């Protein structure tokens, strides 16, 4: 079963700006969101790692063109906040990240 972890966590760290950078991506957004509070850290070696990461995502003042030091949004009909359930399967040995699983809905 998977351990926990935190962000302090080098591959935590790198797991959560991958799969909010897939989030970025796959987004309609205009503007970044980023991760307002990382609220549970897990991880579980497999081949590899799966990283289990539950994040509250805001969105910025920022468009997606254009560091990440955006301001959130003060406005809550602006900020928008989810919730999101990231599962990150990581092989560091082999240079590979992949998401496995990425649910968000309004918070």
């Amino acid at each position: 079963g998977p351990m926990d972890a935190s962000v302090e966590e080098e591959g935590v760290r790198r797991a959560l700006d991958f799969a909010v950078g897939e989030y970025n991506k796959a987004s309609n957004d205009m503007y970044h969101s980023r991760a307002c509070q990382v609220v549970r850290a897990r991880k579980q070696i497999v081949a590899g790692v799966n990283y289990f990461l539950d994040v509250e995502l805001c969105r910025t003042t920022c468009t997606k063109t254009q560091l990440d030091n955006c301001p959130f949004h003060d406005q809550p009909h602006l900020k928008r906040k989810a919730f999101c359930s990231f599962q990150i399967y990581a092989v560091p040995w082999q240079g590979t990240m992949t998401l496995s699983k990425s649910t968000c809905q309004d918070a």
